[PDB]
Order: structure tokens, then C-alpha cells, then sequence
């Protein structure tokens, strides 16, 4: 089933082998600008059923990693237009993953060198990636954030809205809202990171309020059939857990998302460091609550993907690290060919080495 077509909102994927969003931290600074090298990397992978881009800033404030691209400035829009054109030239499809990093950030890459923002004022207690004086990636402890004031929340929603407008102009086929992995939207969703006492904290309805305002805004800006969302609602991701009622809270959020008739739900099932597997019962509960495409991700194999697609529980699989190392992953999985070995040391930062130099068959 992996090599059969699938309608995904406004487009049709020719296969179910998707490229997961993968931060590679190779953009130009100053300007957080996509490059021709990034264009080549995505063009090499255009046989994917769908490419989901690396996480991309909705605004300058959204930045948390040196080398991550934006989709807020004219120069960024112009550069992304070239990238999507290259993918389209090879008959591919590409979604842009849009984030605000919130508290997973550092003051040195924030506007004015000031503290980053979040739901509440507590430190992420993790690291982000900056660049040193020679442009090489380095890991640095996160800066303590300040809590967004209530009157700043509409501006966040507007920044997502505007970034989706920009994505449409840049020629993306779809957008993926980054509501996972401990970034801003997840910081609001999670009780561990959200201690607010206004209408954006406390109950699950309040904790989900921001992400649902964002979904509504971007559906209105473009169209619901252009919108996907990535969630990581079971387990702990970058120190952000999903709280004591994670299953019930996940199902609440998914039911709300379904009301908007969006294109897809992308579930990041496990952190890279591992987590409890999804039960089939939970998968069935998700499936009956959402009426668009469901994408599974997190250490999948082709075998696991075929099993779950055949069981009618998911529609597609996003592969991350296998896509880093195998531009023609689709052809390799179809032919049962060996994969190129991964070189994790060059996942983040640097240049062509470990990026565009993994060969196709
Ligand atoms: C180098 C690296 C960068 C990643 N960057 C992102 C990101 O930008 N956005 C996101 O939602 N997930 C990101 N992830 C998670 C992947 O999308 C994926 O969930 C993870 O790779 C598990 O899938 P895999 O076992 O197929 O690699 C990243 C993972 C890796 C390895």
C-alpha cells in the first residue's frame, strides 16, 4: 500500500512515503534565508509522496536556532519560491512547517537581544543551537522566557496567519503548523509549561485555545484543505510532557481540529530518546475523531507503515532520518534496496557534506 496514491487536502500524493520535517540549520545569516544548497537538497527528495520542510519561522521573534529559515521577510519569500519551484519541476509536492520556538531559544538571536517568549516565565531547561564566530553549530542553554501578556496573543495568531499568506505566495502546496516537540504551541498545550491563570491556561480547553485560534486564522486566510498540523501529544518531548491526562486531552484536541476540516493530522509518536508505543485502541480512537489524512512518524519502518496503513489506522508515514540519508527513499523501499548509512554528526549545520552528498541509486 505504501506506493499507492492518497488525496491530501488540495493535492494528491502518488505514494505514502513522506519526508518528515527536519531542521538542518544551513540557512544564510544574516536574514535566515534559504539557500540554493537547500533547494538542491529538497529537489533530490522530490519523489516523496509529500515533502514537509524543515521548521520555518513565522516571524523574527519565532527564531530559536541559528541557521533555521524564516518565511516572514521579502528575501525569505523570494528564496523559498525558488525551492518550491525546484520541487515542482520534479513533479513533487512540498508543505512548509511553520513554528514559533517560544522558550526553546536564546536572547542572542531574539530581536534586540531580549528574552524569548512563552506561555509562562520558566526556563525550558534544555539547549538550542547557535553558531560560533566561524559559523559552526554549537549547543547553548536556553534563555529564561517571559510570559506573553494577554494583549500579545492576537499578535502571535496574526504572525501565523501572515506566514501562511506568505507560504501561499511562495508556492507551497500545504502548511504544517508546528504544534509539537515543546515549541510555542505545545508550551501552551502542556500543563508542565503553562501556568497561566487567564483563559489560555488551566483546563485543556484553555490550553488548546491558542492552537485552535491559530488553526481558525490560517483556515480563514487560505483554505482548510491547505492546512496540516503536527502534534506530539503522548509522552515527553524536550522536557515538555503532556500532563496527567494526556490521552483524554489529545482526543479533545483532535476532535476540535476535526471540526475545522483540515487536510491532515501528523502525529509524532515518540521522542528520539524513546517512549511508550501507541496502542491500537488509541489509534482507533484517533482515527474515528479525525476525517482527514493521518500521518504517523517516529522510528517507523516500511513494515510498520504497511501494517498500520493496511489496518486502516493511518494513511501515510513520514520518515526523518532515512530521508536525510536516502534522497530516493521511495525507490529504495519499492525495490527493497539497501539504504545509505546515516551520518548523524552532520545532521545540524555545515554545508553540502552530510546534506546533498548522499547518493541516489
Ligand atoms: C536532525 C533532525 C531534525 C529534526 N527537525 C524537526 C523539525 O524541524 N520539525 C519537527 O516537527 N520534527 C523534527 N524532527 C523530528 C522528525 O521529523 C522525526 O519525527 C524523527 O526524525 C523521528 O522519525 P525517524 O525515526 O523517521 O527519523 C527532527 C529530527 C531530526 C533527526
Amino acid at each position: 500500500k505504501l506506493f499507492t496514491p492518497l488525496k491530501v487536502g488540495a493535492v494528491t500524493a502518488p505514494n505514502r512515503v513522506f519526508m518528515a520535517p527536519l531542521t538542518r540549520l544551513r540557512s544564510i545569516e544574516p536574514g535566515d534565508i534559504p539557500t540554493p544548497l537547500m533547494g538542491e537538497y529538497y529537489r533530490q527528495r522530490a519523489s516523496a509522496g509529500l515533502i514537509i520542510s524543515e521548521a520555518t519561522q513565522i516571524s523574527a521573534q519565532a527564531k530559536g536556532y541559528a541557521g533555521a529559515p524564516g518565511l516572514h521577510s521579502p528575501e525569505q519569500i523570494a528564496a523559498w519560491k525558488k525551492i518550491t519551484a525546484g520541487v515542482h519541476a520534479e513533479d513533487g509536492r512540498i508543505a512548509v512547517q511553520l513554528w514559533h520556538t517560544g522558550r526553546i531559544s536564546h536572547s542572542s538571536i531574539q530581536p534586540g537581544g531580549q528574552a524569548p517568549v512563552s506561555a509562562s516565565a520558566l526556563n525550558a531547561n534544555t539547549r538550542t543551537s547557535l553558531r560560533d564566530e566561524n559559523g559552526n553549530a554549537i549547543r547553548v542553554d536556553t534563555t529564561t522566557p517571559r510570559a506573553l501578556e494577554l494583549d500579545e496573543i492576537p499578535g502571535i495568531v496574526n504572525d501565523f496567519r501572515q506566514a501562511v499568506a506568505n507560504a501561499r505566495e511562495a508556492g507551497f502546496d500545504l502548511v504544517e503548523l508546528h504544534s509539537a516537540h515543546g515549541f510555542l504551541l505545545h508550551q501552551f498545550l502542556s500543563p508542565s509549561s503553562n501556568q497561566r491563570t487567564d483563559q489560555y491556561g488551566g483546563s485543556v480547553e484553555n490550553r488548546a485555545r491558542l492552537v485552535l485560534e491559530v488553526v481558525d486564522a490560517v483556515c480563514n486566510e487560505w483554505s482548510a484543505d491547505r492546512i496540516g498540523i503536527r502534534v506530539s501529544p503522548i509522552g515527553t518531548f524536550q522536557n515538555v510532557d503532556n500532563g496527567p491526562n494526556e490521552e483524554a486531552d489529545a482526543l479533545y484536541l483532535i476532535e476540535e481540529l476535526a471540526k475545522r476540516g483540515i487536510a491532515y493530522l501528523h502525529m509524532s509518536e515518540t521522542d528520539l530518546a524513546g517512549g511508550k508505543p501507541y496502542s491500537e485502541a488509541f489509534r482507533q480512537k484517533v482515527r474515528e475523531r479525525f476525517h482527514g489524512v493521518i500521518i504517523g512518524a517516529g522510528a517507523y519502518t516500511a513494515e510498520k507503515a504497511e501494517d498500520l496503513i493496511g489496518k486502516g489506522l493511518i494513511d501515510a508515514v513520514a520518515f526523518g532520518r532515512d530521508y536525510i540519508a536516502n534522497p530516493d527513499l521511495v525507490a529504495r523501499l519499492q525495490k527493497k534496496a539497501e539504504l545509505n548509512p546515516q551520518r548523524p554528526e552532520s545532521f545540524y549545520g555545515g554545508g553540502a557534506e552530510g546534506y546533498t552528498d548522499y547518493p541516489s541509486l
